């Protein structure tokens, strides 16, 4: 009898039957209201038998699997605040609409009984973070919340190596799917060695064993963008470095720099960034559903 | 039947009756033994109906609400060690007097059943911390201990922005009371956006919901110094920067720099620092008692 | 009925009878298969009545006290991976041999019921860590796992001061045995004040009280190398600084720098490093067994 959880029938049953469920951040429905994107991700997850679970906050409730009605508002309403783990309390108390970030979502996902969550890119150590200390709450949320997060590594505007170092310090397992290098978002690789996992059944058995030993906490699973859709590393690096020089002469610091680089990157891809991002998103999502199916099967042995 | 807790009658009853209680660090009694300061803080807390609870360590016990007898020693004895969370074990084992810091106090406060603690300023990221790694244990204690800490932000000798960044990484909610900027101790504002809370009942409902979702952990509530008593930001900044240059040419590093800046700041205020500090302390304390009363009321609904 | 633990008879009984047990990392058997080193450490621990417990991973099991058969493989097999806390899940899932690091061992030690672990040196903040963010997972593992770790501080290739700062932020108690300065591995002292503990019975009562207040988490106990065997600080510092300059002109960054400094240090000691390391290892181990005996006795009072 949970007062805060709002779970749809399909997801409730799936969990109640130890069937696989894959959590998704509300952002995906917010950005593209057209069936084009939302329907394709759902398609990619359902393929392996996993139930897609889009998570949001609405009317003082932690909604797991938004209704068609709620999907409408998240598309129409413009001023919906981004909610990480720390913003949840206020977001509920306010009773408005809350678009949950990576950190915020996995907390709710765990509470609902969901064990797998997916996104194109996670947060991490911002570039110049060693000085600025701008670090996503995601990384320390992974120490607390039991989950497997399936992504393509950290968002490209971040410092990939420093992020890997921070996660190593924080003791978060990082597995590379059929790869031994860390996935660098739209770029395929970063010069960072990760523990290879060629089989998802094996990988699901590594996480299960991890939770039995280290207790609750996130297993991070990286799946790099298909090489046919990958963006050249040198293109991304020189574009960011140049955009940083503009902020040096203009004199921009803090979380004003962050959205600058995001949109400066969109130009330098030749307008190919959205298609590369969407391509990764889909390949990643497909993997998550497959893993979640594997994980449910491993857990169904005991 | 707790062997380590020493709780006075008034506080025991108040907790046993779900009545509001506000924790205070022993430092306040230590510094000014005169009724002048101690009586005024107690007055400010009791106003809203909250029971003041001064916490210390004495004779291998975690004393919650010091007796008149103990208050005497904390005033007379000169060599009383400062005790943070990590020093507690030894402090008890030694059986001496222990003046608990912010980090140390909230641990004991939680253990006793207290949910609200107040101080003028909390610890944080020291200036040049990005290089020196000098960071108060307070910030990571807030991940563990369930409490609402009511302060005026970080002590002025610290790096306010970096502290805000560290707390964001650590997932500690920061609420500004009727303000949207972070309180910078004796200075009213720092250029750091905080989540606004205009009503303490609303704010108490945000914390309660936070604990139900993210489990135990501190909600940090900032209440800026009354503007009529606020110290000019530019006065504080130039005074510290100059004092830092003296340590550069003298060649001072580490926790030798910290007390230097503290006392160099006292001069540059025109001797107005103690009155500005005491003014903030009182306004902050009054808020804490009011919040604690609100929190008890929210919790009394279930 | 634990499926993952593999405990030898002697250790099982010792724990089942609240008798002292001291955990050891598998590395010691791996490096020197000759009875020379392994027999002497075992001798040093058993002296105080403590049961030595060497921990490893083999055939999907968390082996506590390796058999003569397993000791053979850890000596003969060359490609045995180093396993920290985060690597455990995969290591078990793989069913190979896993040589557990400091971080990995204490997790298993706790699970088995062991409360004391020893090593010559622990991990910490790497030199230039304030920029590189290269920090051992050990330091944040100490927030989670209940244990007393007996060492000679951080390995000499690390930044001792920054490590001390990081552990202070993380709220890990650091006690110096009959010393008030932090032990700097083969070098006796680092210019860092630590809380003095002259009596191990007192020290064991400080840890016990710490766990009762701050819950699970590591108490770190430093015991400096016997001065008669200590290496001059200036020798170590100038040797490392020079070795760093070689990596600057050669252009080496990351975890390629780490093993460089390790082996560059071995030369500059005049070949005395192994004997100084082994000397510390033994003095440290002897202390651990004595402490574990004291701790068991304190706990046997209730
Ligand atoms: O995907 C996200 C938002 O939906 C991440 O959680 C976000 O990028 C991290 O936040 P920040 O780096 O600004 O702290
Ligand atoms: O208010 C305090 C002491 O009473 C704080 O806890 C203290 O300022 C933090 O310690 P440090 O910054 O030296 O680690
Ligand atoms: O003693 C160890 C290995 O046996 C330590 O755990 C290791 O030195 C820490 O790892 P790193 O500093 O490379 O992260
Ligand atoms: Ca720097
Ligand atoms: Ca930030
Ligand atoms: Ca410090
Ligand atoms: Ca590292
Ligand atoms: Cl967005
Ligand atoms: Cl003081
Ligand atoms: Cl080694």
């Amino acid at each position: 009898p949970d007062q805060l959880l709002e779970v749809s029938d399909e997801i409730a049953t799936a969990l109640a039957e130890r069937r696989p469920v894959v959590a998704l951040e509300s952002s995906l429905i917010t950005t593209d209201p057209s069936s084009e994107t939302a329907s394709l991700i759902e398609k990619a997850v359902r393929g392996a038998g996993a139930v897609p679970a889009t998570i949001g906050i609405a009317g003082g409730k932690l909604v797991v699997g938004l209704t068609d009605s709620l999907i409408e508002r998240f598309a129409s309403t413009k001023g919906i605040p981004k909610i990480s783990a720390r913003d949840i309390g206020g977001a509920l108390a306010g009773g408005g609409l809350g678009a949950t970030t990576v950190a915020g979502t996995i907390v709710i996902a765990e509470r609902a009984g969901i064990q797998v969550f997916t996104t194109a890119g996670i947060g991490g150590v911002h570039r110049r973070g060693e000085d600025t200390l701008d670090i996503s709450p995601d990384l320390l949320q992974f120490r607390k919340t039991k989950m497997t997060v399936v992504s393509g590594g950290a968002k490209s505007i971040l410092d990939h190596r420093l992020t890997a170092e921070y996660l190593e310090t924080a003791g978060v397992p990082v597995y590379g799917y059929r790869t031994d290098k860390l996935a660098a978002f739209v770029v395929r690789e970063a010069d960072v060695p990760v523990t290879r996992m060629d089989d998802l059944h094996t990988a699901a058995r590594a996480a299960e064993a991890h939770w039995q030993v280290n207790g609750p906490g996130t297993v991070l699973l990286t799946s790099p963008i298909d090489e046919q859709d990958a963006v050249d590393e040198a293109i991304v690096e020189a574009a960011i470095a140049e955009a940083l020089a503009q902020c040096d002469q203009e004199g921009i610091v803090g979380n004003a720099v962050s959205p600058y680089l995001m949109k400066a990157l969109a130009r330098a891809s030749g307008g190919m960034l959205p298609k590369a991002g969407r391509s990764l998103l889909l390949s990643t999502a497909r993997v998550a559903g497959e893993f979640s199916a594997a994980l449910s099967a491993v857990q169904a042995e005991r």
